C-alpha cells in the first residue's frame, strides 16, 4: 500500500504542553512521524509520496467555517496581543453558559477549544493543512480502486470537533478522508477509531449524520481523556440516530476483551453497509504507552490489522496517537502488515 | 462599620497561574489582603474581628454537595495521582458533551472547573472556608441591625458557580452571605456586583431563584473574562425570571456611563424589594488597573459607596477582585467611606 506523508508536519513543533500542572515538552513531537515513517519503510512500505495541493472544499463539509478561520489566524492574533508563551486557552464555555461567540483572541481561543493541554504554536495551521492533505490523498487512492493506503498524518485529528481543537488535534483528518470518499461517489463510509482515547471530535462531526458510521474503542471516559464523551449510551441523534457505537473498556484491558469489542464494531459496520472503512489508528493502546492504560502487545497489532482487513472493503489507515517508546513505529508497521 | 477578616486567607498561596501561555505567580496573592486591610484601618475602619467557626449548612444551600466534596479532597487526590505541579484542569465539558461525572481526579477537576488559569493547591480548601466564614459573620452583623459591614474576603468568590471553580474563586462568598441573610429572616435579598468582571458564578447560583436578585456591571463579555456570560439578554430562567440584570460596557467606559448603569441597577433592585444588599466589591474597574478597560478614578469609588448606600437598605460589602496595584487599598477604603457618609 502506498504511504502519503508530508514533511511540513514539522511546521507543528510546539514547545509546551500543559500536563500534570506543568508546561512540559509536547508528547506529540515531530520525532513521532520520523520514527513511524522509518518503521513502515523498514517493514517494506517504502513507497512514500508527498500529498498534492487541495482546497478547503472538502474540510468545509465537516468543520465549521468560523472555526477554520480562527485557526488560520489564531497564532498571529495571540502574538499581536502581547502574550509571551504559546497560545493556550484558560476560559471555557462550559455548563449553563451563553452560546454567543467572543470577539477578542482570548475569548475566541477558549470558545474554540475543548482541551487546554493543546497549545497553538507558529506553523500549527500550515502543518494541520499538510496533514489534512495526506488524508485527502489517501482517500483518493481508495476512491481510485486501491485496497489499502496509509496516511501518515501529523498532527492527529480525532479530537478536533466541528468547531473546537484539543487533544493535540486541529483538523479532523479521518473525518476529512471519510467526507472525501463520499464526494468521490461513496454513499456510506465508516470510521473506526482504535486509538486509545475516544474520538470525540469525530463523533461530534458525524453524530447527526446517517451517511457515516462512527465506531470507537477506547479507555472508559469515566477515567480517561477526553473524559466528557465516549459512553456506550451515545448512539446517535436525529438523522444520525444509530450510527455511533462506543466501546469503553477499563484499566489493564488486554487484547482478549479489546479483540471482542473490535469484532462487534466490525459486525455493526457491515450491517451498516460501509463501502469503505477509514481507520483512525492510534498505537497508544500499547502496554508501554506513557499516557494510556491498555495492555496490547506489538503482535496484537498484526492481529488487529488482519481482522479489520477481513471486512472485505477498502481501507484507508490514518495516523492518530501513540507516544513514548520507539515501538510506536513497530506497532504501526505491524498493523499495515496485517492489513496487507 | 465593622471589618471581618481571617488570617487563614494566606493558606491560599498557589505558586502558579496559567497566563499568556506561561505559569507565573498568581495575580490573586496574599499581599492584596494585607494592603486592603491596612488601607481601611488608616481610613478609620479599624474595628477588625476574626470570623467565628461555621459549618457547611449555609454553603450547602448554594453550592452542589459533590462540588464541595471535590474541593475538600482535590489536592490530596491530585498529589496521590503523582503530578509534579499544582492541580490544573486541562479537559472541559464544553459544547455537546456528556453530562456524566468522571470518577478520577483528572476528569473531575475539569468537570468542576470553568477556567484553567486557576490552580488548586495545599491550603485552598481551608482558605476558602475561612473566607466564607468572614462572609457569614458579615451577613450576621447585617441581620443583627448594623447599617453596613465589610467582609475582607480572600480568596474571592463571584466566579464560583453552583458546581464549578475558576477565576481565582472556589466558594462564592457573596452567594453564601446572601443565603445567610435569607436564613436569618429576610425573604428578598439582592447582590450588586461592581467588580470589573461579570460575576458568572453568582448569576449561576441564583439564575433560577426568585428570592435573590442579581445585578452586575462589568466589561462586555464579548471582549473580557469570563467571556461566556454577562450579556444583557440574560434576565433569568424559570422561577428566577426577571431577577437577573446584566450591564455590560465597552472599552474606555467613564464613570459618567458606569454610574448610569449603577443607577439603573439600583432602581431594579429597589423595585424588586430587596431587604438588604450584598455588594461584590472589586476595584479592578480602576483606570490604573492593568486588566480592565474602564476609566474609574479613586474619587469615583467614594461616589459609588454613597450611591449604593443611598438605597436605604443595609449593606454587606464582600471583597472580590482587583489587581494588586499600590492604590488597591485606597480604592476599597474609598468605597467604605462612601457607604459611611
Ligand atoms: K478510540
Ligand atoms: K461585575
Ligand atoms: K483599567
Ligand atoms: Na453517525
Ligand atoms: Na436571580
Ligand atoms: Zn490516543
Ligand atoms: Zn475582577
Amino acid at each position: 500500500m502506498r504511504v502519503i506523508f508530508s514533511e511540513d508536519h514539522k511546521l507543528r513543533n510546539a514547545k509546551t504542553e500543559l500536563y500534570g500542572g506543568e508546561l512540559v515538552p509536547p508528547f506529540e513531537a515531530p520525532f513521532r512521524a520520523e520514527w513511524i515513517l522509518a518503521a513502515v519503510k523498514e517493514a517494506g512500505f517504502d513507497d512514500v509520496v508527498a500529498p498534492a495541493r487541495h482546497g478547503l472544499e472538502t474540510v468545509l463539509k465537516v468543520h465549521d467555517a468560523g472555526y477554520l478561520n480562527f485557526l488560520e489566524t489564531a497564532w498571529d492574533r495571540w502574538k499581536a496581543a502581547g502574550y509571551k508563551g504559546e497560545a493556550i486557552a484558560t476560559s471555557f464555555p462550559v455548563r449553563r453558559t451563553s452560546p454567543r461567540i467572543p470577539t477578542d483572541i482570548e475569548g475566541q481561543i477558549g470558545y474554540y477549544c475543548n482541551a487546554a493541554e493543546t497549545a497553538i504554536s507558529p506553523g500549527t495551521w500550515e502543518a494541520a493543512l499538510s496533514s489534512m492533505a495526506s488524508a485527502i490523498d489517501g482517500a483518493d487512492l481508495i476512491a481510485a480502486g486501491h485496497k489499502a493506503a496509509f496516511s501518515l498524518c501529523r498532527p492527529p485529528g480525532h479530537h478536533a470537533g466541528i468547531d473546537m481543537f484539543g487533544g493535540y488535534c486541529f483538523i479532523n483528518n479521518a473525518a476529512v478522508a471519510a467526507q472525501r470518499l463520499l464526494d468521490k461517489g461513496a454513499k456510506k463510509i465508516a470510521i473506526l477509531d482504535v486509538d486509545f482515547h475516544h474520538g470525540n471530535g469525530t463523533q461530534d462531526i458525524f453524530y447527526e449524520r446517517g451517511d457515516v458510521f462512527f465506531a470507537s474503542l477506547h479507555g472508559d471516559p469515566a477515567e480517561a481523556f477526553p473524559h466528557f464523551l465516549g459512553y456506550a449510551e451515545e448512539t446517535g441523534k436525529g438523522a444520525g440516530a444509530g450510527t455511533t457505537a462506543n466501546y469503553p473498556m477499563g484499566r489493564g484491558t488486554p487484547y482478549s476483551v479489546w479483540g471482542e469489542a473490535l469484532t462487534d464494531s466490525l459486525k455493526r459496520i457491515a450491517a451498516f453497509g460501509a463501502e469503505a472503512i477509514v481507520v483512525s489508528l492510534g498505537v497508544d493502546t500499547f502496554e508501554q504507552d506513557p499516557i494510556s492504560f491498555f495492555k496490547l502487545t506489538s503482535p496484537d497489532y498484526i492481529t488487529m490489522g488482519r481482522t479489520i482487513a477481513a471486512s472485505g472493503v477498502p481501507l484507508l489507515v490514518v495516523m492518530e496517537g501513540g507516544y513514548g517508546v520507539p515501538e510506536i513505529g513497530l506497532n504501526v508497521a505491524n498493523v499495515l502488515k496485517g492489513v496487507a
